[PDB]
């Protein structure tokens, strides 16, 4: 399982797994980007 957030603080993303790369290095199992929002999120073991 993983729960995701909203890494705004990161910078809008340009693909899927851009976002992903920062969440991960953070401690995410990954992460996303929104286009409605253009933001990263990050999937952690949740």
């Amino acid at each position: 399982r993983t729960c995701m957030i909203k890494k705004e603080g990161w910078g809008k993303c340009l693909i899927d797994t851009t976002c992903a790369h920062s969440c991960k290095n953070r401690g995410y199992i990954g992460g996303n980007c929104k286009g409605m929002t253009r933001t990263c999120y990050c999937l952690v073991n949740c």
